[PDB]
């Protein structure tokens, strides 16, 4: 499909983010590259206004599901991909228990031969010395799977899952994700079958970078269809 051979090599990505969290106003800027052919996405980060003031991990889900990797019996199931060039909006709700919220609307399509996901993030509802507010969080993250389901009359999908960020203390706070991604363009675009996105993250620090940044290396697979 027209959609799915924009990604058999690798492609550039960048990440433009607008958050507004309790009145705390930053943008964040990435730069990466993605190769769905391993599932795998290598992207830095660098908060453009100062000092982030909400912990990196927690921005980990909202910073490009186009380069999961989808096996070629599963081909048919790839919403992401599909929708390309024009692209998908997605949202999200990410309910931080106990605490407050993340709303995010973003736009995935491609500039040119270049990936991009723009940003807007608004969070409301947080304590202040929480484990958000507070930067309470590890510098981490676990593995997860995300669950996908067809959103027919939104020609598009939805997912909802839970994200797990540790605590410095041991404990965890849980992230839950209610998801919804709905085409752009006109192009004919796939609703998949029930499956599942299997995800690791890992996060680092540039030895050499004294902005406030992230770096993250993730692999994705598609995974729980059999044919
Ligand atoms: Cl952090």
């Amino acid at each position: 499909s027209k959609g799915e051979e924009l990604f058999t090599g690798v492609v550039p990505i960048l990440v433009e983010l607008d958050g507004d969290v309790n009145g705390h106003k930053f943008s964040v800027s990435g730069e990466g590259e993605g190769d769905a052919t391993y599932g795998k996405l290598t992207l830095k980060f660098i908060c453009t206004t100062g000092k982030l003031p909400v912990p990196w991990p927690t921005l980990v889900t909202t910073f490009v599901q186009c380069f999961s990797r989808y096996p070629d019996h599963m081909k048919r199931h790839d919403f992401f991909k599909s929708a390309m060039p024009e692209g998908y909006v997605q949202e999200r709700t990410i309910s931080f228990k106990d605490d407050g919220n993340y709303k995010t609307r973003a736009e995935v399509k491609f500039e040119g031969d270049t990936l991009v996901n723009r940003i807007e993030l608004k969070g409301i509802d947080f304590k202040e010395d929480g484990n958000i507010l507070g930067h309470k969080l590890e510098y981490n993250y676990n593995s997860h799977n995300v669950y996908i389901t067809a959103d027919k009359q939104k020609n598009g999908i939805k997912a909802n899952f839970k994200i797990r960020h540790n605590i410095e203390d041991g404990s965890v706070q849980l992230a839950d994700h209610y998801q919804q991604n709905t085409p752009i363009g006109d192009g004919p675009v796939l609703l998949p079958d029930n499956h599942y996105l299997s995800i690791q993250s890992a996060l680092s620090k540039d030895p050499n970078e004294k902005r406030d940044h992230m770096v993250l290396l993730e692999f994705v697979t598609a995974a729980g269809i059999t044919h």
